[PDB]
């Protein structure tokens, strides 16, 4: 629990820089391995993780005066990389500790700056940040995966104004003509990475992973995806939308002009049945595509059990459409007319799934997201209570009905008509007590139609006030996944020379030119 | 309808005519795209299921425009083969268009104002 | 791209008022014609437009101490009208540079005031603002067409309290009886103009033309 904890960790955590000097002189190392349960991540534990090592403790402790000592001393030669039981360095661990609190953000980014410079002052034989833990995650990708927008904003916009420590900048200003100043944001492992690009870790994040939808508003990401969109994804996406529209046009007439005379599999006799069979072939193949394209989404991401049903909603409804399609093949060869039952569900899913492709458009794509955030937030709450009432008063009505509205379906059906403006208050005279029948419908009308539908409109109006910004930020991620999937299924930015590493060479960098214009920054 | 031009000589009415513009384009265009996707989506799905004169894409698209104006019969055909399909598919239509998307329009149309 | 750019434009843009003094003494004119693609409007170009002329550069640069020098010197006699490849003067160009940012609004209107007075101190044989570019647009109509509400608010409400420079005011207070004070806003080329009244350029503006409705 307190395993590995030396007296030097006491000298640090108690904010006593004097004894940390003395304790290492006695032999007690500064590479001490606090592999204790208290000293690992919480995961249901009241503990604190800092990096398993003294240097990592002081960095995560509001202790800068100490951290410089753990390196600059003659007694011990504490390695600055110095991984732990999980591979995390001081820089990794210094991302594990961030909480997105503003007071924590200002602190971690200040400290995170200082160890980098110190890691360059002593020996440049590094690339600190290109080290990975035992999840194969750099601190950059670790702040993106763990949802640490504050650190991510720093690492991307990192500019250090001094000669030796500018190679570790990743925001280079190239030219300026007064108010105009032009940056050269580095793209190394934001879009092109071997392991865990920033974009492949924001967009493809698990649903919790906080601030999934804010991590892209971090400049240059909103601006780089819009470059990929305007350049080589707007053309492909609108071609994906074409083929899907044509596919739906083709699966629709092959469904509209289906046979009605016999059993399946029907047989080709006339010319017009050769045009539909292709319409049926070209229909099913897309259902193999959206099937395999859906299986891949559950084998090249392998999202958890929860992450089938909390954030993958579109990918489900194209896969689900494919299941109703590949149930429509099994039952068109099983000699069964229930393929139609599956086939109309495929159409209904299919056309509704145009509401996917309207994410290539801002005001329409935000609209498609509000629809999501109403189906789940306002319509689920509604349709639970509405079914309680509907089935509540239905039973109460069909109970009262005797001796064919003496049925629970038609009563639940006739009471669904009050809500669509088609309720007869006289759909039965087959009862024994009229005040009961009508007090019980007026109770239904008042509670469901007058109150609860109109209440839905109110809920549904309080939601729009809230998700106006969130749904734009959910829209840009949906377009991001569209950009990234297009890439995996064109290199952005040019290979500019920005400066020089502190060993003599040209620091070649793939960089994204941005052009801002201020009027108080005359320098 | 072009009287709604000349009501710009009046403040509270002329502002009203401008809100009408900024709803036709902002809220009703977004609505009537998605509404036609659903309408034509579920219509095809219904007239597919219909056999042997509601075996038509017009009248089905027409009868499904009646759920939104409060005139939708959930029994405008018995000419089908599967009733759960016909009614799950209309309730899907009603819930998505009438209960959700019209009432959502009112919400959008209220955030605009 | 950098065409026409002299070493004097360097001495200005680098905010060095000392070398601008020396460089004109060597013959390098202060009517220099920076007809370069970088020095024209963006229209899909990462450039900066200032007015194609040094006097126009410093006016659009957070440089007032320099602008008075480009006129008040014995070595060269920089014309204050001094049109460019598109006809814009310092006053026109000083509207092209406005962005409606509040920090830019306070700046351009302060500077836009100063060249007018200086344009009156040296020689009144002008009507600076009644000069037009090659679109037939004065700086007034150019701030209305280009959507520059901050400059437009200045030019219309322009009142300068001093004897010689009040003819360039266009907001004259006539009478006052304590709390009551009565203005006389000038209407010359707001409603009655030969070319491009302010109202005929706000209302009849293209749809982008920002702040049409403000
Ligand atoms: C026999 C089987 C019986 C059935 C049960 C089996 C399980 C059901 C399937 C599981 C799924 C259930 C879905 C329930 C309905 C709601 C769906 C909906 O709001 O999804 C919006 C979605 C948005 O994008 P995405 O999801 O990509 O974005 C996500 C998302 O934003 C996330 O928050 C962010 O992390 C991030 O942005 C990104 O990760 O976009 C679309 O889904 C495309 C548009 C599709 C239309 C959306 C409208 C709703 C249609 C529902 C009804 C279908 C049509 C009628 C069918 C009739 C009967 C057959
Ligand atoms: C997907 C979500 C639901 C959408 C649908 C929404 C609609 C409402 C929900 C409908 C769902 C339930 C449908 C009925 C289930 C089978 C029994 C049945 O049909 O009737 C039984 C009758 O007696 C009853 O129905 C009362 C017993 C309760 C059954 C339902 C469980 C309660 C939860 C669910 C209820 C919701 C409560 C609120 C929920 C929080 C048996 O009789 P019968 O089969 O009719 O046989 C003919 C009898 N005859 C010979 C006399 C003619
Ligand atoms: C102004 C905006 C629209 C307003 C109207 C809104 C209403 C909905 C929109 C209606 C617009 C389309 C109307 C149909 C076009 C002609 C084909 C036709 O009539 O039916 C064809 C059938 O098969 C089909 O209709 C399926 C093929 C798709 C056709 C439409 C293209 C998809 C986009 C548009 C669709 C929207 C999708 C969502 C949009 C994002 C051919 O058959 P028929 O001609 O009937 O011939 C009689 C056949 N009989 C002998 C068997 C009896
Ligand atoms: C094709 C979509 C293009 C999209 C753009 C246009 C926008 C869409 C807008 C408007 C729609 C306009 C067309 C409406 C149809 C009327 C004409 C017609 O087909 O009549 C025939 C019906 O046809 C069928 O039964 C064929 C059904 C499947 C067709 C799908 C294409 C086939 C695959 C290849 C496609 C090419 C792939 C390349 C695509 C680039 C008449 O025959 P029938 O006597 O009714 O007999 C039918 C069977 N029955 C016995 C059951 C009755
Ligand atoms: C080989 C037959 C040739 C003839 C076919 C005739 C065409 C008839 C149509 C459709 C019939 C074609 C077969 C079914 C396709 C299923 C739909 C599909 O895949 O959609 C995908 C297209 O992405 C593709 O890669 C599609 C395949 C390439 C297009 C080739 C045909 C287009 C020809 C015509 C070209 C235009 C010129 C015509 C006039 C305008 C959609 O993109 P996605 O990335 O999958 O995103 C959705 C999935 N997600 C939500 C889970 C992310
Ligand atoms: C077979 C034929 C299939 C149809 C052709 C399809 C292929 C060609 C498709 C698309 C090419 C481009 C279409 C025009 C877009 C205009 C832009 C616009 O107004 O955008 C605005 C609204 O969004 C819309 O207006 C889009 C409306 C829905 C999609 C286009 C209608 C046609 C498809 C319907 C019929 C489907 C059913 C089948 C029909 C038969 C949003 O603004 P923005 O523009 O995003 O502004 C930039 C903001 N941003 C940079 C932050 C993002
Ligand atoms: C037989 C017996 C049947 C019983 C009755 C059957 C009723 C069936 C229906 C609804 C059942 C009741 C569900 C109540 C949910 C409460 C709202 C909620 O949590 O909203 C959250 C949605 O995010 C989610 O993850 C919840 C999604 C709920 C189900 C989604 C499927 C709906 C598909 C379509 C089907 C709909 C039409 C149904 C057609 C019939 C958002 O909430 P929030 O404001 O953000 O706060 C929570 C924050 N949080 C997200 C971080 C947690
Ligand atoms: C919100 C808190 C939850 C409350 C839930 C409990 C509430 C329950 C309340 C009341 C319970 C009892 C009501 C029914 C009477 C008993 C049955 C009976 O014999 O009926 C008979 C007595 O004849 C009548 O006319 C009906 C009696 C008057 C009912 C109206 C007053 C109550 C309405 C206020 C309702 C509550 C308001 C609440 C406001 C907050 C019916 O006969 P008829 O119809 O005259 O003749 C048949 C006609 N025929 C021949 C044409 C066929
Ligand atoms: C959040 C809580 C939710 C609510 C929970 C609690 C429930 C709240 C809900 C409903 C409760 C309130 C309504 C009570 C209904 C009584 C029914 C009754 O008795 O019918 C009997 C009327 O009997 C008569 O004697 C009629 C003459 C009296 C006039 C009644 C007023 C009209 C009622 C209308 C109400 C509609 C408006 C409702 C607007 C509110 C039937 O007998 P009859 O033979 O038909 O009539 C006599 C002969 N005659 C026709 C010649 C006259
Ligand atoms: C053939 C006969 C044709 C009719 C005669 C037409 C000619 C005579 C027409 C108009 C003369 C004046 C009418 C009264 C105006 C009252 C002012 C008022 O209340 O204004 C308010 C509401 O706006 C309205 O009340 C206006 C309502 C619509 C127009 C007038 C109704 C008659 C035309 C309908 C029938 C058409 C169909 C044909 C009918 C046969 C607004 O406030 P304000 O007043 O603006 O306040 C000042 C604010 N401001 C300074 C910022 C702006
Ligand atoms: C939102 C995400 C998208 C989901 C889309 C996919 C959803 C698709 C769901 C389901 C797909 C399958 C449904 C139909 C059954 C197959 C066809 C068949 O044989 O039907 C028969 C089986 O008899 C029945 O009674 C129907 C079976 C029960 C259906 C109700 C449960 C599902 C409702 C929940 C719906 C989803 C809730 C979603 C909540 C989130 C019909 O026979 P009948 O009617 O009994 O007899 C005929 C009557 N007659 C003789 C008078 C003529
Ligand atoms: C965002 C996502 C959007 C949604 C997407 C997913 C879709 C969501 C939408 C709809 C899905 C939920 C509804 C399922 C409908 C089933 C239809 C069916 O099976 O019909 C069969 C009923 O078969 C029976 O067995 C009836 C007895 C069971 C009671 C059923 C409850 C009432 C359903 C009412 C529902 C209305 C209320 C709906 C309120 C929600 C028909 O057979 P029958 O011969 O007529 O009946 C048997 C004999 N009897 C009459 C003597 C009893």
């Amino acid at each position: 629990y307190y395993k590995g904890q030396t007296a030097l960790h006491i000298a640090i955590e108690r904010r006593n820089m004097a004894l940390v000097t003395l304790l290492v002189e006695n032999g007690a190392d500064v590479q001490a391995a606090a592999h204790g349960d208290f000293f690992k991540k919480t995961k249901g534990r009241p503990g604190f993780y800092f990096g398993e090592l003294p240097l990592s403790l002081a960095a995560c402790t509001n202790q800068l005066g100490i951290v410089k000592f753990l390196l600059q001393n003659s007694w011990q030669t504490a390695d600055i990389s110095a991984r732990d039981s999980v591979g995390n360095t001081v820089l990794h661990a210094l991302v594990e500790v961030a909480d997105n609190t503003a007071d924590n953000t200002k602190f971690v980014t200040s400290m995170y700056n200082e160890i980098l410079m110190l890691g360059a002052k002593l020996h440049p034989t590094l690339k600190l940040e290109e080290l990975t833990n035992k999840k194969g995650m750099t601190p950059l990708a670790l702040a993106a995966g763990t949802g640490k927008i504050g650190v991510l904003a720093y690492i991307l916009q990192r500019e250090i104004q001094e000669p030796e420590c500018r190679h570790l900048s990743r925001k280079f200003t190239e030219w300026a003509y007064g108010p105009v100043h032009s940056s050269l944001y580095d793209l190394s492992c934001i879009d092109t990475c071997e392991k865990n690009s920033v974009l492949e870790v924001i967009a493809y994040s698990s649903s919790e992973t906080p601030n999934r939808h804010d991590m892209l508003l971090v400049e240059p990401l909103n601006r780089l995806l819009q470059d990929k969109w305007d350049r080589f994804v707007k053309r492909i996406f609108y071609f994906n939308f074409l083929v899907y529209c044509l596919y739906m046009i083709i699966f629709t007439m092959a469904a509209y002009y289906r046979p009605v005379d016999g059993l399946p599999p029907f047989k080709m006799e006339k010319t017009g049945d050769y045009f539909r069979v292709t319409g049926e072939i070209l229909s099913v193949l897309g259902g193999v595509y959206f099937f395999f394209r859906g299986i891949q989404y559950f084998l090249q991401r392998r999202p958890s059990m929860k992450t089938l049903f909390v954030d993958s909603y579109s990918e489900m409804l194209f896969f689900l459409q494919s299941l109703f399609m590949l149930a429509t093949v099994v039952l068109y060869f099983s000699h069964l007319k229930e393929y139609v039952a599956s086939m109309v569900f495929s159409l209904a899913l299919g056309w509704t799934n145009m509401l996917y492709y309207t994410r290539g458009f801002q005001q329409m794509g935000i609209y498609a997201v509000m629809i999501e955030k109403m189906i789940l937030r306002d319509l689920c709450r509604f349709m639970f209570v509405y079914i309680v009432f509907l089935f509540g008063f239905s039973t109460a009505v069909v109970t009262l009905i005797e001796d064919s509205y003496n049925s629970l379906y038609s009563t639940c059906l006739e009471l669904f008509k009050f809500t669509i403006g088609m309720g007869d208050l006289e759909f039965t005279e087959n009862y024994d007590f009229k005040a009961v029948f009508i007090i019980l419908l007026l109770a239904y009308v008042i509670l469901t139609y007058i109150l609860l539908l109109n209440m839905l409109i109110a809920l549904m109006g309080e939601t729009v006030n809230k998700i106006a910004q969130e749904s734009k930020n959910i829209w840009k991620l949906q377009r991001a996944i569209t950009i990234l999937d297009t890439e995996k299924s064109f290199r952005s930015g040019k290979l500019l020379q920005v400066g020089y590493t502190p060993d003599g060479k040209d620091d070649y960098r793939w960089c994204f030119r941005v052009d801002e214009v201020n009027w108080t920054t005359w320098n």
